[PDB]
């Protein structure tokens, strides 16, 4: 069931269906921390795979046989593409500079390329891990670009789409609700009027804003550290490695990846990842607010502020019409929380770069792909399951206008102040309207109070 | 105006009504970082004070002549007492061990002292800053005994007393509320019901608990880090200084001080800080809690929560009877969401000491202080300028009962299930009670009503 | 290979060879956040089979059929014993109060207690998830029952013991190094003596101190909401069943556990996670802080500090003699950095409870047991692969000593402060040490020199 | 003494001396939290001058008298120049709107206005505090107003010229040092060779992106709320107002302000302030490394790195030779840790708006002002006082490469792989240099050896 191979601690048996060798077997075992739920994020393993095929294709340029190449290039490219995701058993708490993955994945690389071309299993014929797989690589340069392929991706392809959903949705119940006056609250406490599209229309606005700031970070996080090698000279790599390198992972992806300017700021820390963190820890803060303001105003259905009927997620009971729990609005705001934890944790390991090296790198980049697998898969179904579904009670926000004591503004220019002011506080004391009391009073008509209290009138500036 | 001091590096100005000398002014040329809002807290000057007071007494049985001893005294207890605060001019942003804040002292308390015994300001004769005042102590230790000796104090007089109060009074309106029956809240859903008394009571628990869990902090602060000097070893002191200087302070400040009993990780580390400002965070969690929720149960008048009426302290408009906006419950959640920030600069200062000596220790000390006073003074706030008076809008609660839907299940046993839910679901759709629907029903009489459904007796397991 | 059941939104296929039901189906459809990696962590799992079983066996006082009992409690305890993990494909971003996955445990735990009755799955009969499993409970007190249990279980079971091995491990090295003298650090600069023994005694009172802050924040864990129900009150439960649920569960774990006292704070605030996490956070500064100590202290072989030598973990090269990474300190302090971000997402969510329900439940207890694993486990792979096989430079140790300046003081009661100025002047100009120069100058002989300067005389207090 | 002025609420003793008035006093009365350090940040003072000054000259297209218009315009000048900075009492910790610092800065304005007039203080003739300092104005929309003035002018005169001194003095470091190797550190172990100047580079590259990411913020800081007045929808303010004062701000300040596009996006949170927060925390990240990378390099003299000397600003010990505290890394390194925490404190904040406004809003600004202070600041104060005096020591710099184990490989191509690792085991064991060995075991000649082994072939790629 398994073969035989050794490193300079002795013997390890690797399972015979595995692509990994005895470097990954070793590490299972010195680096026992966490479980399964702390393995190496996919994206990472499958950027790995990208930058492992790039750097065989320009290798050819600098001595590497076409046929060992090409092996090792469909082997990456399986890589990529996510068949062979289960021989990568280690977990993000290992060496910080992510040695350990990078050792992982020039072994599978190797074997699947040596299982293409023939060979036996284990035996690195003829397709050394270390001497062909990372040939022109250190794990100090190619860890980090791994990175920054994956953040890119999953910016790309789970976090920007998952927003522009939300933005979308939002901003067609933001029209939907154009002409749905209601009652505004500052401190909480009752204030002038504004329409539920333009409360939602905030929303929409602080989402695409989020976006934006999001987008913001990206032009740092495509620049790649591959070339660098130990320390950032370049030192046993070719001249111009780097920028080939990085011009065909752009090719390979079509994003506008392109090598760091300076390969010492690119090795010794990642601040790049620290400012893409920043940016969705500013959408989680957003996120936070929107969810927490839907959840509220869904409220009820008599006890809260009633002003919109969510969808139901759960069961509902026939004993309780009415009674909707905001699950989404629950899973997102949890999210956005978890997001700001992550924040600090890219903090905590941007900050603690030693000369030449960042030796974090592994924790930071897999609390980024959390934040943003996270923020992206909860605003879809925030949308799917909660945005889209989301009515206006009209009949309680038109009971509530009515009454209102916010409205009592309107008629001072018809009775004065001081008149507006005894109606308020008559009614505020009897619990009538403001126009049973204006008209109990003998201060004006039904049919004055209907034509001067318009609040479709109160909803801008004259 | 001016006096001329010398150090190595040349002649210094020195303002003539100062008692600082000559470091402390080149230490101000040195630091100018943030301006007077970042002076080192007054408190750890008051405990320098206390601290100095004791060493010069003890100093006494180690050769320390009785009549210098006897105006350092005189001059530290002036320090102790907040009556030379004008004479610290010194940021927090300084050296990471306070050296430069102890030579703040030790000048001040050394030219004070010279003032006494009639000498010449700046001359050193015959009080000596260093040989005298800092006589048997080090940089390195006195700084975090100070530290230890300020948090112990701000722990005992402002924020236990401040919980305190807060306490006692949501304890008074539990028992003051415990028969006012209201609709609960799960996921601000309506639910089954509670009293406010009850409710309140869970506030009750968590500044209980808040206060056990500062407690809980203490006995590691009480540990003193006078006496390891330089190091930790205790290298250049007189054996048993470190436990005489410990006994002394505490009976000075009637707290239960002992000297530490590993004075290596006195020096190079600050965890005791660290778990101090945890509790603090915790404390932080429950405040944010309790004044948020508040803040939301007096929303209103009419468009809100409206089961609570706050006290008005700052005057409203006449036009606008019943807005009430809850000015101190924004006061202390801004303090709780800055206490949750300060103990991550906490954190990341207490994380970074280096071999034998943590060098983060005045911003971990400013930051402790400013939690617990802010945690201190705004729950003395909160207390007597809002909890004191909340009143209860006992008339929107009862009507608001009746209007639930909630109470429908107490007919199930009556009527059956079926009914009952016909009565709920007709209600909601119709906008009217519970009794209303079942009487136009005809499932009930009113009477039948009145006797079946008693919230009086939905309060408690059967 | 699947049969079918419905819930009230359409019909769904459930596996044939799974146990959950429609209800566990239908949230894997609405919540789709983070893939598998974010799966509820199966300490809660397993804490709900201890909860399940604790009240069928309870709930047998209040009218459930023996028979039907003890096939529930047969299934709650092959949950409990981790036989069924793969039964609950559920993610932490569900609802906030955990509903679901109390679902999900129902339904498992009804159609694996109906197979053992010889029932057919799916079919509710004779054991039914609602009425059966969860008798007498709410999704609202039952979560929190499980958080506790399974923070309880996880700081007993792996936090502690994994810091246990560290302390014991740092004292056993710091015992062997007691006569090892070497040079102090503060600031990073030269200073006075001490040995490795006392430097390696500072980790391991921090780690000792560790132990006590976590052990000091487990009472409150200890109280267990059971009985509670939906908001407090223990409204549809009976008399006495919290306490006996609670005194249920201390026998079935051995662990003190007890009744919260006041349910209402046990439901709407998870103050006591926040206060665990805190004293991980705590444990994490003082984690990081050695373990950075033990990275420095290892730096070299040539260009560092050199002081330490760490075993091999990662393979080394014969061309590089003496290099050996400090991968375990990398890990450690990668593992520090993420619990302090886990705090900061666990404060979050604490700070947010509203009315009589805190709806963060889920990421909150996540955020705890991933510290309280990461820690416990990163604990003893610290230990086992670094503390362990640290040795000391001792000829490196030496030669730094004899090359020290800080030793100088040694000689001013034998030739005066200012010659002694002199000698460390000259020397560090000339590149010399003391005793080359001391001689050199005719201050002192040889024998004058190693006679005066005794670093074993410099440890101590005089 | 003491003036007389009333509220609604009774009388109040105002200072004879002190410009503010009747609702100052009432507002310190109901605010005692935290001390004098918590009194709002001076730049926000003095950006509501601006406001001010900007809006009456605005209000002379709307009817405000021009004789009026012009004292207070003065008036709000002198506010602006921080000349009246001594009638501002009032703390951070007020309403989450900032109304109390609003009618502060309206008081004083029209006291000082009124005493220009010629009239008497507290008597609002003829300057009326809100109808004319606070006319076509709201306490909403003000002060979010005042913050993102006062963060731009922070930002354009205080935290970005203090980053690019610190850019341009690290830069030229980097070309004085653009030939010194020495040996790289990866993990803290020796590797390969670079350059000082190539380290230092990586520095300056960090700064200038920090420089790049504060300035990527600024955008949406220049987005300004006045005109949405109480919920965003501008009741109450005239058309075109909105656009006027914001142009007017712009042509007074010479910043880009213009009209925030969407005023309840603009009240109801403050995202701008959050993600301004973050690119601070971007560059506490990278000022913690480059701060502590300089201390570590200068840590010694002897049982150090050794690579630098820093200027040494505070006098040492004579006794004491070559000892020189990085004490302006400590200040920089504190300062980081608090621009961490202080992020946090602006997340809680940012992710806690209700409804139409965010009422946070004090805090935010604070720690925003406090973090670019402090940051700016320190950036100086470590320019001035430690980087441009630091010197490579070259001598020990030189024989550290001479001693290093790492240049063995340049001997591969002209002894073979087995004989170069023999002379670097050997030389590992016998504590000697490779040279020595290599000569010593006969493997080479001397002259051989300084043509084959020239670090500066050793520095990019080939």
């Amino acid at each position: 069931s398994f073969r035989i191979e050794y490193d300079t601690f002795g013997e390890l048996k690797v399972p015979n269906d595995k692509y990994y060798g005895a470097q990954t077997v070793r590490s299972t075992m010195n680096f026992k921390i966490g479980g399964v739920t702390e393995r190496m994020p996919t994206p990472v393993i499958k950027a790995f795979g990208i930058l492992k095929r790039a750097a065989a294709e320009v290798n050819q340029d600098y001595g590497l046989d076409p046929k060992i190449a090409n092996a090792i290039m469909k082997a990456a490219d399986e890589v990529a593409e996510g068949k062979l995701n289960d021989h990568f058993p280690l977990v993000v708490w290992q060496t910080g500079s992510g040695t350990q993955t990078n050792m992982n994945v020039n072994e599978v690389i190797s074997n699947r390329a040596i299982e293409m071309l023939g060979g036996e299993l284990g035996s690195k014929i003829p397709v050394h891990p270390n001497d062909r797989v990372n040939k022109s690589q250190s794990s100090n340069d190619t860890f980090p670009t791994a990175m920054h392929i994956a953040a890119a991706i999953e910016v790309h392809e789970v976090l920007l789409p998952g927003l522009q959903k939300l933005h979308d949705a939002l901003d067609a119940k933001s029209k939907e609700f154009a002409q749905i006056i209601k009652i505004g609250r500052t401190h909480t406490q009752d204030a002038v009027p504004l329409t539920l599209g333009q409360e939602f229309s905030g929303y929409v606005q602080q989402v695409k804003y989020a976006m934006t700031r999001i987008k913001a970070a990206m032009p740092r996080i495509y620049e790649l550290a591959a070339g660098g090698t130990a320390v950032g000279t370049g030192l046993n790599t070719r001249i111009g490695f780097a920028e080939k390198v990085a011009a065909k992972v752009a090719a390979l992806t079509g994003l506008p990846f392109v090598t760091a300017p300076n390969k010492f700021e690119a090795l010794a820390a990642h601040d790049a990842l620290v400012e893409l963190s920043g940016a969705m820890n500013t959408t989680a803060c957003s996120l936070m607010k929107i969810a927490n303001d839907i959840r509220f105003l869904g409220s009820g259905p008599r006890s809260g502020l009633g002003e919109l009927i969510l969808p139901e997620n759960e069961p509902g009971s026939s004993i309780m019409p009415g009674k909707v729990n905001p699950t989404q609005c629950e899973a997102m705001t949890m999210v956005a929380a978890q997001v700001m934890g992550n924040h600090v944790a890219v903090t905590v390991g941007g900050s603690n770069g030693h000369f030449e090296l960042n030796v974090f790198k592994p924790m930071m980049i897999k609390n980024v792909l959390h934040s943003a697998r996270l923020l992206g898969d909860a605003s879809v179904s925030f949308t799917e399951n909660c945005v889209v579904g989301i009515q206006a009670n009209t009949e309680r926000i038109n009971k509530l206008m009515n009454e209102s004591l916010m409205l009592v503004t309107a008629l001072n220019p018809h009775i004065g102040y001081d008149k507006a002011a005894k109606i308020a506080k008559t009614a505020h004391k009897n619990g009538s309207t403001l126009k049973e009391t204006a008209i109990e009073l003998g201060y004006l008509t039904a049919e004055q109070f209907d034509e001067w209290v318009k609040p479709k009138d109160m909803l801008g500036p004259k």
